[PDB]
């Protein structure tokens, strides 16, 4: 029956989530499945009224909501939906947020009957007595049929300070036997996330982030190493100067050869736009023209705010490209809850 009002912020964001799992197509089960999931997995920032200024200014998103939307495009398919939440976003210190991530994750694991003893063999390394920002836990759940999600964590490696960033990293590489995956990562200007997934996996399987402030088209496509594809996205979410801040992600599913068998080019569309009408078409455009459902992006966006498009920037926050070796290219949309603020247009 949902015990929350339109004017708590888990009555924001599940209003959201449930117009979205019809945009996905997940039947009234399903939704009311993981509506409740959502709202269960803010623990108390659910029933928070909106009027109060977010608890965390986190880094999750641009207005400081503990939730963000994406929407998984392969070709012909429609949308797969999943969310990103900030499980402690409603504690007073990164300490507190990151136990209290951690106790989510722990409820999860034991309601869908997985193990997170890769989890715990890091937990030094990324939950130490005085953490350093910019965040301590967040968890994305996909939105699949059946009701049962597919789990992934996000871990910080600057927790033990900015100057352990590599060490951090590299030591959590190190324990999940990831041994040579660090050589394969491009130069970077940060590495801000660490992802490990959940679930029925008897191997660790990791994504590590890189940020780069001064990203080329060429050096897109070189780092993607498909190339064509890598560097034409590139332009066309750019909107093309020659070099954007991007982040590229490179996905290690198996512990053998050191290589990588992911790599996702993430661009933040929103600090290239002068608004969401001009983001939108990007991403359409690229949707269309891999055969993607150019028409459910349209009809998610209006699922999550009735606004006009060209009102502001940043509820289209990301377009990503995603390679997989066997797999379709995939596109993914990331859309904010904008429950405390739309950035004005640019
Ligand atoms: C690379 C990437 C792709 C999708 C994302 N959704 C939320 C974040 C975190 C923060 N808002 C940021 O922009 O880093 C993020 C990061
Ligand atoms: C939300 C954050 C921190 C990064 C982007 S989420 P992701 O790249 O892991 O998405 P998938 O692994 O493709 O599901």
């Amino acid at each position: 029956g949902s015990h929350l009002e339109p004017t708590q912020l888990g009555g924001l964001v599940t209003d959201q989530l449930a117009r979205l799992c019809d945009v996905a197509r997940l039947d009234r089960t399903d939704t009311e499945t993981y509506v409740q999931t959502l709202a269960t997995s803010l623990g108390t920032a659910a029933e928070r009224s909106l009027a109060l200024p977010p608890t965390t200014a986190t880094l999750l998103s641009d207005d400081h909501t503990p939730v963000e939307y994406s929407l998984a495009f392969l070709p012909g398919a429609t949308p797969a939906l999943r969310v990103l939440v900030e499980p402690g976003w409603d504690s007073g210190d990164l300490a507190e947020n990151g136990r209290a991530g951690l106790r989510a994750i722990r409820a999860m694991a034991d309601r869908w009957n997985f193990s997170t003893d890769q989890l715990d063999l890091l937990e030094d390394l990324f939950f130490p007595v005085a953490p350093a920002g910019p965040f301590a836990l967040w968890c994305a759940l996909e939105l699949r049929p059946g009701g049962v999600p597919g789990v992934k964590v996000y871990l910080n490696p600057a927790a033990r300070g900015r100057d352990r960033r590599a060490e951090t990293l590299r030591e959590a590489l190190d324990r999940l036997g990831h041994r040579q995956a660090f050589a394969a990562l491009p130069p970077a200007d940060d590495y801000p996330f660490l992802a490990l997934d959940l679930g029925e996996w008897a191997a660790p399987r990791v994504k590590v982030y890189c940020t780069h402030e001064s990203l080329s088209a060429q050096e897109a496509g070189e780092y993607s190493r498909g190339r064509d594809q890598t560097t034409d996205f590139f332009h066309a979410v750019a909107g093309t100067p020659s070099t954007r801040r991007a982040l590229t992600c490179h996905s290690f599913t198996d512990t053998v050869t050191g290589r990588p068998s992911g790599f996702t080019l993430h661009m933040p569309v929103r600090s290239y736009v002068e608004h969401d009408g001009r983001a939108r078409d990007r991403a359409a455009d690229v949707l269309r023209r891999y055969g993607m459902d150019n028409d459910a992006l349209d009809r998610a966006l209006a699922a999550v705010t009735p606004r006009p498009l060209d009102d502001g920037v940043g509820l289209v926050a990301y377009v990503a490209l995603v390679h997989q070796l066997g797999r379709d290219p995939r596109v993914t949309v990331y859309v904010s809850s904008e429950a405390y603020a739309v950035q004005p247009p640019r």
